[PDB]
């Protein structure tokens, strides 16, 4: 647990920030270059709110895979100079099951917080809403909601963004290396 | 920070509870017997919630230093049957200074969160809201409210309950061996 905590925290320290859209407050994780990620429902308009700071978005896509089901992530290109640090190297491709996991929060309501979830099994498909949706991982914590884009990590592992809840259960979206192109 | 974390966490799991009284929801520590710790604005009253069962409490104490002088603490006797884990060896003699440390919350606003606040130093005296308050531990951390009672702690340590905050800083009360018996 602790190497995993140690890990999260000078990642978040690295790679996050704090995004404001229209929809909410989210937490962001930069990938590489100008690109990042969110929730799909972070629903990013043409410009974002990053660190208090306005900031231009060159694009958005939300991510879909072969049969067109929902990832529930949506990857946006950024308007700015300062360039992220190269995360895609902890990008598992495909689903990480792993014993001890962390979940990082960084945004106004939950400022640096850090969540033991255990255990993350590749849960697969699920119906998130209404929707359909698949590369689901699921880890037992009592969800409020303000935790999404929260980042799921564990000891040298980026696992995924975390997209939904049911009191008891967590859901994250894979965070998967061959989305990152 | 990891082993930081690593003891928080199964501290937390242990001798922590969440607590409502008619003043909010808080973290409380149970420490030995039937004995434990809150912040002083929980205003606990003659009965508690605590993991959403009503609890007697035979006694209140709000502690205060030789000179009269505000500690912002609580302890309570609750009555029921169960007796805690005794944590007291945790307790320092005095004021614990420490480079790497973690706050943990476990309420339904904050459930299971862990946070690194780095180093805390004793800085003593603080108006505390109108209120001289002494024995004070700070440490720099975005605060929110409904923190209160979130447990300080380093490796092997239980070092104080957060008691307040300004937008950078928080305060704790430091949790001495002395304040049990």
């Amino acid at each position: 647990m602790g190497p995993a905590f140690e890990f999260a925290v000078a990642m978040m320290k690295r790679n996050s920030s704090t995004v404001k859209t229209e929809y909410g407050e989210f937490t962001m994780l930069g990938i590489y270059d100008r690109w990042a990620v969110l929730p799909r429902h972070a629903k990013p308009g043409p410009t974002i709110l990053m660190n208090d700071q306005e900031v231009g978005v060159l694009d958005a896509k939300e991510l879909v895979d072969k049969d067109g089901a929902n990832l529930e992530l949506t990857l946006l290109k950024l308007n700015r100079n300062e360039k992220f640090r190269d995360i895609r190297g902890f990008l598992a491709k495909e689903e990480v099951e792993v014993n001890e996991a962390v979940l990082a929060i960084n945004t106004s309501k939950f400022p640096n917080m850090y969540i033991p979830v255990g255990q993350v099994t590749e849960y697969g498909f699920l119906n998130l809403g209404g929707t359909p949706t698949k590369r689901m991982l699921m880890y037992n914590f009592p969800t409020r909601a303000g935790q999404c884009g929260g980042v799921l990590m564990s000891t040298g592992k980026v696992l995924g963004i975390h997209v939904g809840g049911n009191g008891h259960q967590g859901f994250s979206a894979a965070l998967l290396k061959h989305y990152f192109n």
